[PDB]
C-alpha cells in the first residue's frame, strides 16, 4: 500500500493526477491511502505524524504552496517518498512536469497574437513549480526581444482567490487592461486563472478585447465557463502514473530518481480568452 | 482502514465530504482508502475483494448517477457499508442531506423575487438525491400555489455538460427566457448549474435580466464565476463526519442506522444570478 499526501483535494491537478496514481497502483494490486494536510504550524505536525506513523510502505507527496524546502526536507528524512509536481533541493525522488515549456507555450501563443506587454501571475515564491513556469515565460519574452517589469510579475498562488487578488493588483498598479499597461496575462495555474478572469470581468474589462488570459493546466471549469479560458494542457495523469511507478520500483529495491514527464508535450487549447490586442 | 468509494473525484460534494470523512477517521486512528467501482458484476467482485482480502474494514459509498437501486444493492450485498448522499431502499446504513428542504429554499427564493414560471434541471431520473430535491421544488410550488409543467422539469445530471444539455432543451422546447417561457431555473446540483449559466450566456440570454438561476450546493466555482451563482449550501462536511462515525461505531458493534443531517439548515447564499423577472 502507498500514501498520497495532498494540500487539498480541490486542487486543479488532483483529479487527473489521482486517476494516474490509482491506475498504476491498482495495476500492481497496491492500494492508495489519501491524506490531506493544513497550513503550518498544524500542517507540519499532521505531516510528521502522518508520515512517521505510517500504515504505508511509501508516500507520494504534492507539496503545499506554503511549505518551504526546509519543512519538507526534515519530514521526508528517512521516508520512502516521491514528491509530485514539485522537487525539493538536497534529496532525490521526484516527478515534475515540463514547467518551463508550459510557461513558454502559454507566452508564445500571446506573442504570436501580437501582444508585447504581457504580465505573469505566478504561484507562491516558495513553489518551485511556479518559478519554473515563470522562467519559461521570462525566457520566451527575452528570446522574442520583449521586456517584462517587476510590476508585471506577481507571486500569488494556485487558487482562485490568489489569482483574483493578483489581477486586482495588476489592474490598480500596472494599468493592466488600461492605456499603456500590459494587454495579456499568463497565469501559472488554472484555478487562479479562473479567479483572474472573473475579476477582470467584474472590473469591467472586456475579455479578450481589453485583456487576453492564458492559464496553465486545464479542467472542466476552464472549459465550461464563459468565455472559456485558453489553457495549456499538461500530462497530469502520466505524472501520477510515473510517480507511483518510481515509488513502487524503489520499494522493490531500485534507486529513487528525479524525472521530468516530457511526453506528451504541452498542448495549447485555444478557447475564447485570447485575441490580438486593441 | 475504511474505503471511501466515489464515482468521480470531480464531483461537487467530494471535497467537503472528504474533509468530513478525514476528520472522523483522524480522531479514530483510521486511514481512508479512496476507490471507485465499475457497474456490477465487476463492481460486486471489487467491493467484496476489498473486504475479503482485508484491504478495508468498511465502506462509505456515494452512488453513481447511472446506478439504479438494483445495481447498488448488488455491490453492497454482504459488505459493511454506509451509503453517503444517497439511500438504497431495502437496506440499512445511509446518511443523507435535508434534500427536500434545500430544493424548496431555492424555489422559495425565486418566487419571493417574483417568479411564477420556474423550471427544474434535475440530476438523473435514478438518483434518489435528485428526486428528493425535485420533490421539494414541486411541494414549494404547491405551498405557494403556482403552476408547473412537464416540459419545465428536465432530468439531467450532476455535471456541467448535463446542465448545459438540459438548459438547451428548456430553451428550444419550453421557450425558456422568452415571452412564454419560465423566467427562472433551479438546478439540482451546482456543477450542472455552472453548465446552465454558461450555456444561458452563450445563447444570448442575459442573467439575471432574462433568466434567474439557482443551484443546490456550493463550491469555489459557483462563488468565483461572473455572474456568481446563487446557491443553497448543504452541510457536506458534517455528512462526511457523521457517515464515517456511523460506519466506525458499527465496526465496534453498533447497528447501522439511516440518518438525515438536518442541522445546519440549508443556507441561501444570494449572489449575482437571481433577480426579479
Amino acid at each position: 500500500t502507498i500514501g498520497l499526501i495532498v494540500p487539498d483535494v480541490n486542487n486543479a491537478v488532483f483529479a487527473d493526477m489521482f486517476s494516474g496514481v490509482q491506475m498504476a497502483a491498482s495495476g500492481h494490486s497496491t492500494d492508495v491511502l489519501l491524506g490531506q494536510i493544513d497550513a503550518p504550524p498544524r500542517g507540519t505536525q499532521q505531516l510528521s505524524r502522518l508520515v512517521s506513523e505510517g500504515r504505508v510502505d511509501g508516500v507520494l507527496l504534492q507539496r503545499r504552496e506554503d511549505f518551504d524546502d526546509d519543512m519538507l526536507a526534515a519530514v521526508l528524512e528517512g521516508v520512502p517518498a516521491v514528491t509530485i509536481n514539485s522537487r525539493v533541493p538536497g534529496r532525490v525522488g521526484s516527478v515534475i512536469l515540463d514547467d518551463q515549456k508550459g510557461g513558454g507555450i502559454a507566452t508564445e501563443h500571446l506573442i504570436t497574437l501580437g501582444h508585447s506587454r504581457i504580465a505573469f501571475i505566478s504561484g507562491t515564491a516558495i513553489h518551485d513549480t511556479a518559478q519554473r513556469r515563470k522562467e519559461g515565460y521570462l525566457e520566451t519574452l527575452a528570446s522574442a526581444g520583449l521586456r517584462s517589469e517587476a510590476a508585471w510579475v506577481v507571486d500569488a498562488g494556485w487558487e482562485a482567490d490568489a489569482g483574483s487578488a493578483a489581477l486586482n493588483t495588476l489592474y490598480r498598479g500596472a494599468n493592466l487592461g488600461k492605456p499603456d499597461g500590459p494587454t495579456a496575462v499568463v497565469v501559472a495555474s488554472v484555478n487562479a486563472a479562473v479567479g483572474a478572469l472573473s475579476t477582470a470581468l467584474r472590473l469591467g474589462l472586456r475579455v479578450p478585447e481589453d485583456l487576453s488570459i492564458v492559464g496553465i493546466n486545464t479542467t472542466w471549469v476552464s472549459d465550461t465557463v464563459y468565455p472559456a479560458l485558453t489553457t495549456v494542457r499538461l500530462p497530469l495523469q502520466r505524472l501520477g502514473e510515473v510517480a507511483a511507478d518510481v515509488l513502487m520500483e524503489h520499494l522493490g529495491g531500485r534507486a529513487l530518481t528525479d524525472t521530468v514527464v516530457t511526453q506528451p508535450t504541452p498542448e495549447l487549447l485555444v478557447r475564447e480568452t485570447t485575441a490580438p490586442p486593441t
